[PDB]
């Protein structure tokens, strides 16, 4: 992992969860965020810093400034529990990866 | 209580720590960050989202977007161990406050 993420984030149902991702000059790369439930297909939730793919709710938002990219999830529910991974792209590349954050909804 | 921060963040010396601060439409306000060691004066480390007072190490940076403001400390030192509190100002309405994050180095 060349990108740093908190190992874990915990929130109560309905609270907003935020997950950070840091690296040197991360802001000059596009951040991508994946929701990964063990044994299931990864889901891209945010791309190019702040863009939501079709089918991803306005609940999910992202930004990338300076050395830190942040994914925010409002109105967290149980089905948001997963590992979240950031990656930074630019090309001519290559993708650098974060270590993952376990999100628990208590 | 108005803004939400993680209860704690733990890092090893030299590692990057980030602390989040969330609230509805927080991104439309100015975020301010205070470092507070018990029994000492609070120290303003970041103001107006990303601005750094003189005397504050360049290791400290911040940003604010959507519903989340983020304080980042690169190359964390034992001296940085403290409680960190976010606040948000409308420069027209009353400040709203976060509940504080304990940063432990080690």
């Amino acid at each position: 992992y060349e990108l740093t993420q908190p190992p874990s984030v915990s929130v109560s149902p309905g609270q907003t969860a935020s997950i950070t991702c840091s690296g040197d000059k991360l802001g000059d790369k596009y951040a991508y965020w994946y929701q990964q439930k063990p044994g299931q297909s990864p889901v891209l939730v945010i791309y190019q810093d702040s863009k939501r793919p079709s089918g991803i709710p306005e609940r999910f938002s992202g930004s990338n400034s300076g050395n830190t990219a942040t994914l925010t999830i409002s109105g967290t529910q149980a089905m948001d529990e997963a590992d979240y991974y950031c990656q930074a792209a630019d090309s001519s590349t290559a993708v650098v990866f974060g270590g993952g954050t376990k999100l628990t909804v208590l």
